[PDB]
């Protein structure tokens, strides 16, 4: 596992948490299963079951075979719990693989579907809060010497549509679901017996059915499985954590909040109405990206600034207005 | 798998070619080969093909000789005796192959389309956005003249598209050779699904030349072909992934069907522009150019400023031009 | 392979040449090369290719002596006895490498191709286009002025192509040669693959120098020749792609028939472009080059707008002049 | 190894500093010291072995060694004074490494994701009031050879209110100082093992294994490179050792400001004199140190540095050192 | 083998040198080259290079032993007892590395070339090429300024070059220097070729030290250089490779033959230039300048536009100067 | 070493400090790597002759516990004691450890100096080129403000002296590095060579009471030897390096041939260099010399003051002429 340290030293020299959640349930299933086969850890393939030492090396060699194929053919297999058990046991890491491409899904659905409209209405109403705010200030220049609410109607129009947020909404949900399932399967793949690995394994099919030379039976134990036990529950811990953070991030109005429209409310160039609020609609998506992406306005800064000196009151909105510029 | 992990790693921190049938590429190209990588990983594919459990007294080169020659003749249908028939052994023994030759022939139409169908609609895409873009930008100053040629030439090249069907022909054909083959590779692996698993625990005997009278070989050999589970496993769930991309690639098929809002009704709202969209129901490149349209449009800015106008309408609070003027776009 | 298939899977997420011909280059050179890389898979390629069975007497590295000394006996016709000839033993022990050359063969016409002539076609199209782009700057020119030299140089240019054919004899001879080389593989192929399946498993006797007269030799041992099987599966392989691919190298050869739809028609709307587009039936350099121009006549803008022009007077709803100066090239 | 020198080759060939270099150091040393626990050389190969009786098999005695080595799983089976922790313990002690490892390597990504972004805005837009007001007060200067109102300052005074990016990177810093205690105490408990757990007895006899009999009773079975285990964890506990009072310093964030830029905009007459920035559990007081940090960046402070040493010295008159400056 | 499949499949995925001497660096390199890679091939590498068949006696390790002690031993030319000699086994083992040296060899020369005499040919190329635009653009504005100095500048280069034999002797030793070393190994590919291919099995017997006086060895051990039918078998496509090569080493080598389809003749059309082709086969660096002019001419746009105009006159039907004028 | 040798190949078709440190950390790396080799490493780190009576999979556990014996100081049996055992176990990991020691003042200093250095460079260098032009200027109206500010900036970090400390502790620490490792290494070489043939008896737990075992094997530690040869060569190369950091260490005296003279005879620049003799910034700097090349106007500078060297021609009018 160089590649990971090589990862990492690149790394040392969509909604945010989104981002983490999908970088959590990416790295804990991949990171761990590249673990599981880590070439200094790898070592053992989870056949081992010492068959008479009459049997020859190579016979030796076809009874591991044998038996670790027998993990499917549940006749062929004699075990306590059940064959499943010897299923999970094989594809363990196979399982993990496809919960984890399942679970990388979503944010791909996202990213391919690129929300357009909605990226694009973020960068529309930039240029709009922008335009406002310059117009704002020269309005305010010339008095020291159209007019529709664009932005305002953008957001009344957003006030009906929910496809986006229908989408948005989506996305955690079926995220929800897999960590869900893949956290049951987990915890069940963690409550193994632990002994379902030494089992006992006979080949006596075939003109091996009537052989004298095999012995009755041989013991196999399917080695690792407390390797994969433990690393089934270091997923099952991250998941167990994981899954507030997706139900937090599925109430986007209970988090979407600190108006920021609400300096721009002291414009006289824009409508004084902060009207964003109360809405399972794509309002609230975009009200949470503009919050998310709201720094990058330089005249977001300026409203911040602004408010701050009404906040100190110093100064009043006409006079200090036209000073920042 | 260090192949996955880096791609997953770099994962975490014109189109001309359509989201559905990108991704249904995708999915359907990698998916057989990303099981075929998973299996071939040397950690799970660690022993041979098969076994053989030859007696003790046969030396251990000569085991791996009864090994060798049994696993070769799989492919003499004469050479080894099972119930099941030689087409099983053959398909174990080219399993992997025949995975890799159903994924390469799955990525040949989208290889195909990028090499001659892509790039003569990139170029009418790009014809087009020039004409949005440049119509748009006409409009925009005969509004702000008002507020201080004229030939309908996109109306006239869509019109000429639909009458022009070798394009859609071309992605139809495209589409529907792709369908198939997710058919046809389908069919074959469930029914390698569909093996018994019997066959992999077969017997051989090489009594061949000398060996034909040879003594101290035994009478035969019990083999077992190993990964047969494993290969039936990824077969089930290949099979999954193509039985559920079958009804995605049927709908990308429907090009009529695919029903989405008229684009040009955005700029249908201009005067510079006729008020004519006219452009469905149709098996020609009509229907195709609508789809790249509807998929490209985020591309041209003049088309969001369409839409930011569109949607102001249906506020219906102000008036067509008069809102244009107040755009500045 | 393994890191092969990871590099083709992260691979998805002037035309300079015959777009039929580089993709027939492409699928000439990609199936013998996966079909080698296959031979030499870690799944596929279970190890050695040879495996003798000799006595269980003999010694562990005596019986890799004994293999090696066989398998190097395949050369040595007299040491080998099979029924069916050494010239097998020959085939199937570098069933590859014969592959591999025959795959270097392959790429070298278009090797030299791009090498000696390419250069040519890519000045010449250079220049066919500079003068396709004056004749409509002066066309626009005129027709606005209208609104408001002249000789046949890309005429006089198609003239002088029309003798001369050395780059059409370098094109098609480049064509003929790999003609000849797919027949030439597919025979081979498909004589490697008509074999009686049975001969690798023949026997050597290595009794030579001291082990003549040795006497803990066996008299021979019964030796086979392994993969020959998989061998003759991708030998199959190659072959059938070859049989699919040599009627395309075919009508390649037939440029003629392959020159269709001439462009010169799309600029014979221009008046001060000659209305004689003498494009057709030209067994000279006129052929490769019209070619070559369909190919890369998207590229040319003015081309597109003289095919929207096209359509709209084949669609009959402008004047040539009027709608020329409304496009405003 | 090869990835590491493939690294080491390019090396011979916005966040505070202090912090980037503590999280590199707490990754590395850890990461490099897994690396080495599967260094060809290094590591020589499996990690139990236990001499099984010769007249067990070749094959068997794998049986054996593998069998055994995942007992360690199983508790009541193996046979060891010191119990089935001490075992584990190595049987996973690269695992819990990396555990750690990516534990302390995510603080900084949560930080380079969601503070990274408001602190670079508002630096970017201090800087370039900086500049701006640095470019007025030169002009005012040149026309009187030949707004008015604290904005900068009024966004620090604003800044001096809200706190939260301050919450951000000090529960940043705490909580990786806690991994850090957490992680060296693990360590340091996995190096205090005696060593003795290495070396024990493992009887691999369940099943028809039990009641086997050409198996002997056990075997005396010995989990390997454990000293090697011992020997860097050593090392990892010394080099967090080490670190933790550097992570304590850069929790002290009144402590860690110090030469407040401000005296170099304080030589503004159209820009208060007025450093009114330190003492305080404020975003102020990160600001002021991500101000005092990329304030190299700024090519104008550079020149109010310059004038403030010239001024320092006395030589010339401000207004005249300015317009000489002609910046 | 993976690595140069990956390489030839992204391959499908000014000059400054001749396209017939590009391509036969190119072949003379990648034949040899292509070669070696495939001995070492997995596939086609069965293992190691030599076996002897030691007696069941000896032990693993000692066979070993045996092994690599003939495999070393045919350096010592008495232990090795050969009928054909040791030099065939001399000849084997350094086989792959006998290759290499020829490869390097082959891939010397085009260096030299690269790097030496890129100086003067690249110089000749931009100034010439200046010249002829020039020359171009000069007549289009004469013709131009009479419907509406005087130097044989790079004709006088030309003549310069008629006095030098430097690039020209340079060339022309490359080309030898090639030809010497594709000669020289397709000798020796088909010596090696030549051997019996029955050599490869050898008797060694390893009686040295206190092996000299040793009871549990045997007398000998009867040991075959393995895979040396393979390196036959690429000895022989190599030397018909090199057969095939050394007569386009010869055509190259006919620099003053090869000089044909005179551009300056196309030139010969100009007010501004002189008539006089000036293109005499000799003993002169100009006839490979002639020939690079001749290569790279294409790169020259006017040099098309000339060629369109000298068609027009062999049409006979316009002017020189009134198409001149036309030419625009 | 094929890795490293494409690079040289792909590499064949303060300045002393970047190469000391290339050095330093390239030579430990590269001897590490040359040993990591299994060209190198022709067989394990130990295999020590068990009994033939004891089984393969018996040695390879005899051989096992042992090399984890070369820790517990009772287990083995040597004469020079565990210390030898500890390092020749970790002779390479002790090399890694070192070089990465060895790497991180690099990267720390860097990262400290990175900032400061460039900006001051790049201030620096448009004062100088701003006087440089102006002096033209001045000159070509004579063929038809007044404040020595770089000067001033250079007496300032003539005053301040962190920077330059900064520099010195870069250094300092380095060849701290240097000596330790080098005295290790010669220490590592100074073994005698002899533990390597040491006695292992693996009479632990049931082994102590167990019979067919023997009493002990003598084992043999492999690699001793190339490990040793390695210990020398890096010993040199660093007992060759270390003077270069010492050298490095006497920076104001190894501050030679002030670069400021050539601009000390514009006219728009004071005739005073003042630069040497000092514990300060100052002197660090001018380390400016360094990349002085980067200045075409320095280039010029130096040129007139090469012409005024002959005294053939005037300075102002040769300067007019350069123009
Ligand atoms: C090289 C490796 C280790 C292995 O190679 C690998 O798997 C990779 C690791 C490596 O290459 O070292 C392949 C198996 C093998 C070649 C192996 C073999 O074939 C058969 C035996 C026999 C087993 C035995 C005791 C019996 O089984 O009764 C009878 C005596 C005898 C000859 C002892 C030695 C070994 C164990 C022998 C020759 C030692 C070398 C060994």
């Amino acid at each position: 596992a160089i590649a990971q340290l090589a990862t990492e030293y690149v790394f040392s020299d969509e909604l945010a948490v989104d981002k983490m959640v999908t970088c959590i349930a990416v790295g804990l299933p991949l990171l761990l299963i590249s673990l599981a086969f880590a070439q200094e850890i790898s070592i053992g393939t989870q056949i081992s079951c010492f068959s008479p030492s009459s049997f020859s090396w190579r016979q030796a060699a076809f009874v591991d075979s044998y038996c670790w194929a027998a993990v499917q053919q549940k006749n062929s297999l004699q075990s306590e719990s059940g064959n499943l058990p010897l299923w999970l046991h094989k594809f363990f890491p196979y399982i993990l693989l496809l919960f984890a491409i399942l679970l990388y899904l979503p944010p791909l659905f996202w990213r391919f579907a690129a929300a357009p409209h909605i990226c694009s209405d973020l960068k529309f109403i930039m240029e709009e809060l922008d335009k406002v705010y310059n117009r704002a200030i020269k309005a305010a220049k010339s008095a020291r010497d159209f007019k529709y609410p664009i932005v305002e109607q953008y957001l009344k129009t957003k006030k009906n549509s929910n496809n986006l947020i229908i989408k948005y909404i989506s996305c955690r949900l079926l995220t929800l679901i897999i960590i869900l399932l893949a956290c049951i399967y987990l915890g069940y793949y963690f409550s193994l017996s632990s002994l379902s690995d030494e089992f006992v394994c006979s080949i006596k099919s075939g003109i091996l059915r009537n052989d004298s030379t095999v012995p009755d039976q041989f013991q196999c134990k399917l080695i690792a499985v407390g390797i994969f036990q433990l690393l089934s529950v270091i997923n099952l811990v991250v998941y167990v954590l994981l899954a507030p953070v997706v139900v937090y991030t599925l109430f986007v109005p209970f988090r979407q909040k600190t108006d920021v429209l609400k300096v721009y409310e002291i414009l006289p160039t824009f409508d004084v109405l902060h009207f964003k609020s109360e809405g399972y609609n794509d309002l609230s998506l975009y009200n949470l990206f503009l919050e998310e992406n709201i720094s990058e306005v330089k005249s977001y800064k300026c409203l911040k600034v602004l408010e701050n000196i009404k906040s100190s009151g110093q100064g009043i909105d006409p006079m200090l207005l036209l000073t920042n510029l």
